[PDB]
């Protein structure tokens, strides 16, 4: 070959990117990372479209557009796809198709060159739309463009709910996407599927058994090292000293003991420099993140009076916030553990930078972006021996505790933190953490591999 492959990519997302007034789910963070990654590669341009009922399509950038919609993004499980009416499902898909074809028109005029990769997120309406966009192009005498799908799992779970005839999931999509659209019944529409985790690859392969397993693979995932790096001059007071406690609406401070009076809604953490060491969790408040294992480990170490400060970052519904706030303060008597809410990526880099250790004791973490972000800031990590972290957490960058009940994990997390603090892992592994993360997991290295994989195995 005389020249390197030039890529011109169009990427259709399911969720919003992270911006003002709207935090993004894992899926939307990944899409945004990938967009960043691919516009870094030498012979490569990526254009993206994604939906939001709040964020507005930009005025001074052309590299992405927002599909501005009148109601919250439909969820597989505010309103659900199965709750929508046909006319509403139809016009959501039809209007999005139109905005895609118009963006594609603009892109191909700007470059005097045809798009040569479609990327579609989730195994539902986005590959249906890009599949129809391809058929329309062939009919017009335009070359078709390989289509690659990112299985994140939410659409696959919805299909299983239809198959097992759960009540609020009458069969409406799975049989249609296999029997009428035939999206995954061959390689005629979709060239390859990237799954974020092994259970999603397994679930995809069971739900779409006519799709060649050779064309199914696990997504290489990167982190944004432009944002997640050791932050020069950072301080505890700058990093989290001005973040207010984020509890839940209607939280009653009178139900708390006197030694807990520092716990207060919308108040900052008092005198952050008095604490000896800082332990950080970050994650959405899902049950499999095992936040309760973090809170139980802290119940033990807070009894030892070593001034260990524990920070819980991440979002939850009012229900899950009440569960873990009340668990922390009424059930376990914590007083040096605080909830600080969801935060921007730059704010988290500052926190990781000043943390002694992070703990993410997930049960079957799909990949574990939080792990790589934290290490990329020069901080060690403690997780569990399940899911994605098994593949990349070793003893030089932190530790994975043995799987078990939530109570067993809690005791093992307590032992791991006590040992990280005693041996000052921050000092002895910190540098290795940033170098490991930077070299194996940067956004641009991982996208490069991904595209080489598309060319080697998805033709
Ligand atoms: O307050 C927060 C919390 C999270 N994040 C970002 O969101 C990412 C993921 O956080 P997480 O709580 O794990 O959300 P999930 O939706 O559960 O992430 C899913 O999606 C990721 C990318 O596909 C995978 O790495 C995860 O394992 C998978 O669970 C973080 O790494 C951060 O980049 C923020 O920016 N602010
Ligand atoms: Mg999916």
């Amino acid at each position: 070959g005389a020249m390197a492959k030039e890529w011109l990519i169009f990427a259709l997302g399911t969720n919003n990117w992270q911006g003002p007034g709207q935090f993004a789910p894992g899926s939307g963070i990944l899409h945004q990372g990938q967009h960043i990654a691919m516009n870094s590669l030498e012979k490569c341009h990526c254009y993206s479209i994604w939906p939001s009922d709040l964020q507005k399509t930009p005025t001074d950038r052309d590299d992405y557009r927002v599909y501005e919609i009148p109601h919250p993004i439909p969820i597989c499980e505010s309103k659900r796809w199965h709750s929508m009416t046909d006319e509403e499902v139809t016009s959501y898909c039809d209007n999005l198709l139109k905005e895609c074809t118009d963006f594609i028109e603009y892109i191909e005029k700007k470059h005097g060159k045809r798009i040569n990769l479609f990327l579609a997120h989730h195994c539902f309406m986005n590959p249906v739309i890009m599949s129809e966009i391809n058929e329309r192009r062939v009919a017009q005498g335009i070359p078709k463009v390989p289509l690659v799908v990112f299985a994140h799992g939410t659409a696959l779970k919805m299909y299983e709910n239809e198959i097992n005839k759960l009540p609020e999931f009458p069969m409406k999509y799975y049989d249609w996407i296999r029997g009428t659209k035939n999206i995954f019944e061959s390689t005629g529409h979709v060239s390859g599927v990237f799954a974020v985790s092994a259970p999603q690859k397994n679930s995809f392969e069971k739900l779409f058994p006519l799709f060649p397993q050779e064309r199914v693979a696990i997504t290489p995932c990167g982190y944004n090292q432009l944002v997640f790096h050791r932050i020069q001059g950072m301080t505890r007071e700058k990093a989290f000293g001005h973040m207010p406690q984020a509890l839940y609406d209607g939280f009653d401070a009178t139900q708390l003991s006197p030694v807990q009076r520092h716990v207060a809604s919308d108040q900052c953490i008092p005198d952050v420099n008095a604490y000896d060491r800082v332990v950080v969790f970050c994650g959405r408040f899902a049950h499999w993140k095992r936040i309760d294992s973090v809170l139980k480990a802290a119940s033990r170490w807070e009894k030892e009076d070593k001034r260990i400060l524990t920070l819980i970052f991440g979002a939850g519904s009012q229900e899950t916030r009440k569960l873990y706030v009340d668990m922390a303060y009424q059930t376990l008597g914590l007083k040096d553990t605080f909830f600080l809410g969801p935060q921007s990526q730059p704010d988290l880099a500052n926190v990781y930078t000043v943390a002694d250790v992070s703990v993410f004791p997930s049960h079957d973490e799909p990949f574990g972006l939080v792990f790589i972000e934290c290490m990329g800031c020069g901080t060690p990590v403690i997780g569990a021996k399940s899911g994605g972290p098994l593949d990349f957490v070793n003893d030089e960058v932190g530790a994975l505790v043995d799987e078990g009940t939530n109570d067993e994990v809690a005791e093992r997390v307590y032992a791991a933190v006590k040992q990280a603090l005693a041996e000052d892992w921050k000092k002895t592994k910190g540098a290795q953490c940033e170098q490991y993360a930077l070299k194996k997991f940067s956004l641009a290295s991982q996208a490069e591999l991904m595209l080489e994989f598309v060319e080697s195995h998805f033709t």
